[PDB]
């Protein structure tokens, strides 16, 4: 649950990601795939990726990154009210995919991380709370579902 001066952040802060959703994206998937290397084994399609330049290179992860922080900017520009954008998300994460939550928490931090990187000095503190805040609710309604369908 966030206020409305937290969802202006979170917004705000989305701002400098919709002004280059590529290379937003392109650094998210980098920082989780390097920094906890079993959840590229979940991506068929980059387990092939050794190598950081590999993944550097790779225009189909850039182009994955853009599917990815579009469909996260669309739920966060819902301001919490995100049951349909995120049903489906879940159902194909828990289903298809078979993500646990842990691997979510970890995306969660990468993007703190990226932003902090890209934009240093001016992610303020306030900025990172609200954006931590709408990342946790995010993931909480997922993990709602994953209740629901019993999965671990
Ligand atoms: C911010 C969190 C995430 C968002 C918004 C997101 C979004 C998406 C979207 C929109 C798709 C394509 C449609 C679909 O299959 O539902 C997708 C596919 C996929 N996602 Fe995610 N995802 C997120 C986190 C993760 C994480 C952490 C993992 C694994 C560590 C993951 C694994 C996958 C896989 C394996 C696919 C299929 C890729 C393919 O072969 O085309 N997702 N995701």
């Amino acid at each position: 649950g966030l206020s409305d001066g937290e969802w202006q952040q979170v917004l705000n802060v989305w701002g400098k990601v919709e002004a280059d959703i590529a290379g937003h994206g392109q650094e998210v998937l980098i920082r989780l795939f390097t920094g906890h290397p079993e959840t590229l084994e979940k991506f068929d399609k980059f387990k092939h990726l050794k190598t950081e330049a590999e993944m550097k290179a790779s225009e189909d992860l850039k182009k994955h990154g853009t599917v990815v922080l579009t469909a996260l900017g669309g739920i966060l520009k819902k301001k919490g009210h995100h049951e349909a954008e995120l049903k489906p998300l879940a159902q194909s994460h828990a289903t298809k995919h078979k993500i646990p939550i842990k691997y979510l928490e970890f995306i969660s931090d990468a993007i703190i991380h990226v932003l902090h990187s890209k934009h240093p000095g001016d992610f303020g503190a306030d900025a990172q709370g609200a954006m931590t805040k709408a990342l946790e609710l995010f993931r909480n309604d997922i993990a709602a579902k994953y209740k629901e369908l019993g999965f671990q």
